[PDB]
C-alpha cells in the first residue's frame, strides 16, 4: 500500500489527540468560564467541534474559510502538573450579529491528504481517502462513549468562497446539539 | 475499527504534519539560539534534528530523566503558527547533551518519533488482532516508509537524521548509539 493512509490518519488522530485532549476539555472550559464570564462572557457548549471538509480544503485561519467565523479567545492549556494542547474559541456571525460560540478547529490530518495530492495520488484518490478517514474515525468514536460525547464531527463536501456558508453549517449543528 | 494497517498513514502523517513543517525553519532556530547564547552557553554546530526510532515503540515521556547520560540543555526558540484553525499552535524542540565516561561528549537537537506512541497505545487498548508482534512489523514498516519518503526529499534528509534501533539494558546505551551517529555525520 503506498497511499492507503486513511487508517493511519484515523487511528493517530484518535489515539494521539482526541483520546488525550477530550477528557480534560470540560475542566478547561469551566476554568475559562470562571475567569471570563463576568466580562468576556462564557462558553455554554463544552464539546470540541471538528470541521471535516471532504475536499480537504483546510485553511489555517477559519476566517479565511468564512468571514462570519471570528476568533474569540484562546482556550489555554491546563497548567503543567506539580506536548501542550491549546484550542481556539470562535464566534459565528449571522446578519452581522453574534449567533453562536464554540470551541472549533479542523481535522488537521486532512492537510496531509491535501499535500499528498499536490505532487501517483489523485484528487479522485484523495476524496476516497478522506471518506475512509472519516468513516474509520466515526467507527472508533462510536466505540468510545466519553470521547464521542465530548466532540462533534462536522462533515461537508463543499470547497468553502462560494455560496455555501460554513458558519451557517456550524450553527445548524450547534442548535441541534442543544436539542 | 479492525484494519490496523496504519504504518503508511503514520509515515505520511509524520512527514507532512511535522517534518515538512518543522525541518525547513530548524537551522534558523538553532542559529538564533547560538546568536543569543554563544558567548555564554557555547555553540551548537550540528544543525540536524535527531529522531529516535525505538523499534519496540517504547517512548519515555521524559527523555532527559529517562537516561542519566542524556541531559536536557536548552529549548530552541519556539515555533508558533496558526494551524488548521488552532491559533498559535506551538512546536518546541530541545537540545540535549550526551555524556560518556561521565564527561560531556555531544550536544544535539534530539527527540523521539512520536508516531511510535500511537503503535504502542494500539497494542494495549484491548482490541483483538493487534499484538506486540503486529506492533513490531508496523513499526518497521513505518520506519521503512518514512525513509522511502525522505529518499525523495533531499532537503528534508539533509535536515534530519533517523536513529533506528532495537533495544535488548546495559548491553545497549542510547547515549552511545546517538554519539556514534553524531560522530558519523562529522565525517
Ligand atoms: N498538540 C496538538 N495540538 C493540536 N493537534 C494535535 C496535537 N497533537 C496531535 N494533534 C492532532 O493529532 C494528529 C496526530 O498526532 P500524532 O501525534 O499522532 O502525530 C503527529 C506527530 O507524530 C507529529 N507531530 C505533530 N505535532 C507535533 C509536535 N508538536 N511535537 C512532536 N511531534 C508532532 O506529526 C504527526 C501529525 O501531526 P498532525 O498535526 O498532522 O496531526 C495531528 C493533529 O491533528
Amino acid at each position: 500500500a503506498n497511499f492507503n493512509v486513511a487508517h493511519g490518519l484515523a487511528w493517530s488522530y484518535y489515539i494521539g489527540y482526541l483520546r488525550l485532549i477530550l477528557p480534560g476539555l470540560r475542566a478547561r472550559i469551566q476554568a475559562y468560564n470562571q475567569r471570563h464570564k463576568n466580562v468576556l462572557g462564557g462558553i455554554g457548549n463544552h464539546r470540541l467541534h471538528i470541521l471535516f471538509p471532504l475536499d480537504c480544503g483546510v485553511p489555517d485561519d477559519l476566517s479565511v474559510a468564512d468571514p462570519n467565523i471570528r476568533f474569540l479567545h484562546e482556550l489555554p492549556q491546563q497548567s503543567a502538573d506539580r506536548r501542550v494542547y491549546t484550542n481556539s474559541i470562535y464566534e459565528l456571525l449571522e446578519n452581522g450579529q453574534p449567533a453562536g460560540v464554540c470551541v472549533l478547529e479542523y481535522a488537521t490530518p486532512l492537510q496531509t491528504l491535501f499535500a499528498m495530492s499536490q505532487d501517483g495520488f489523485s484528487r479522485e484518490d484523495r476524496l476516497e481517502q478522506a471518506k475512509l478517514f472519516c468513516r474509520t474515525l466515526e467507527d472508533i468514536l462510536a466505540d468510545a462513549p466519553e470521547a464521542q460525547n465530548n466532540c462533534r464531527l462536522i462533515v461537508y463536501q463543499e470547497p468553502t468562497g462560494g455560496s455555501f456558508s460554513l458558519s451557517q453549517e456550524i450553527l445548524r449543528h450547534l442548535r441541534q446539539e442543544e436539542r
